[PDB]
Order: structure tokens, then C-alpha cells, then sequence
């Protein structure tokens, strides 16, 4: 029912392509997209802001979501929103995703409708050992790209 899309823009080169699908009267969102510019490696994953008041994309909360709390994965503290880690790239960069989320929503409770949806520049190295940094982002924490995910035809 809701078809969302998300143009990868910014950097220059970042022209990814994601879009959401929800075919489903109960069904999760099909998430799934395909980036372009990156390289094959590891670049952080989207949802990551620092800090933020003036607002360049969306607006909402530019420290990410108490559901994941923390970048989470191996250590598994939440990371229950859209803060999982990192990914990687196939052989060009091109990044695809592949995820169904239910618990969330394109609007309600839990509106994941506004999700400016950027690659990080640099590797986290899936952990760059310290704490206060990869633990949040990949110390690195560069945005550029900003596939905000919005509701199409």
C-alpha cells in the first residue's frame, strides 16, 4: 500500500535508490534499496546525527531513536529502531538492502516516515576499539547523502 522512495543525494556520487514497500494490510515494510558512489567496504549505517538545530533535511531528533539506544549489534542493547551498525558494498560501492520491518510503521506510533537516510564516510572497522564514538557512529560520522523516506506514487 505505501510505496515510499528514498533518491540517494548529496556527496555528488551517492545516488543511491531506496524505496519502502508495504504490500500488506499486516505486514512489515519491505525495505529494500541500492546505493551508488560507495566502495566496496563498510560505511556506517543510515540514521546517525550528531547534533542538529536548524534542520537541513527533516526534524525530529538529531540523536538518534531510544529504541536502539546504541549503535547495538554484537553487544545487543535495543538497537530496536534503524541503528543496527554497518553494511557493505558489493563491488562497486553499490549497497542494496533487503529488510522487513513490522513493528514499525509508515505513520502512527511509530512513523518511520521522515528517515533521512545517508551513508556514512569512512569504515567503522565494525568497531574502532575506543568507546564514545563507534559506539554511537563508527568514528567517522559523515553525512553527505540524504534519501529521506517519503511517500510516492
Amino acid at each position: 500500500a505505501t510505496k515510499a522512495v528514498a533518491v540517494l543525494k548529496g556527496d555528488g556520487p551517492v545516488q543511491g535508490i531506496i524505496n519502502f514497500e508495504q504490500k500488506e494490510s499486516n505486514g512489515p515494510v519491505k525495505v529494500w534499496g541500492s546505493i551508488k558512489g560507495l566502495t566496496e567496504g563498510l560505511h556506517g549505517f543510515h540514521v546517525h546525527e550528531e547534533e542538529d538545530n536548524t534542520a537541513g533535511c527533516t526534524s525530529a531528533g538529531p540523536h538518534f531513536n531510544p529504541l536502539s539506544r546504541k549503535h547495538g549489534g554484537p553487544k545487543d542493547e535495543e538497537r530496536h529502531v534503524g541503528d543496527l551498525g554497518n553494511v557493505t558494498a558489493d563491488k562497486d560501492g553499490v549497497a542494496d538492502v533487503s529488510i522487513e520491518d513490522s513493528v514499525i510503521s509508515l505513520s502512527g506510533d511509530h512513523s518511520i516516515i521522515g528517515r533521512t537516510l545517508v551513508v556514512h564516510e569512512k569504515a567503522d572497522d565494525l568497531g574502532k576499539g575506543g568507546n564514545e564514538q563507534s559506539t554511537k557512529t563508527g568514528n567517522a560520522g559523515s553525512r553527505l547523502a540524504c534519501g529521506v523516506i517519503g511517500i510516492a506514487q
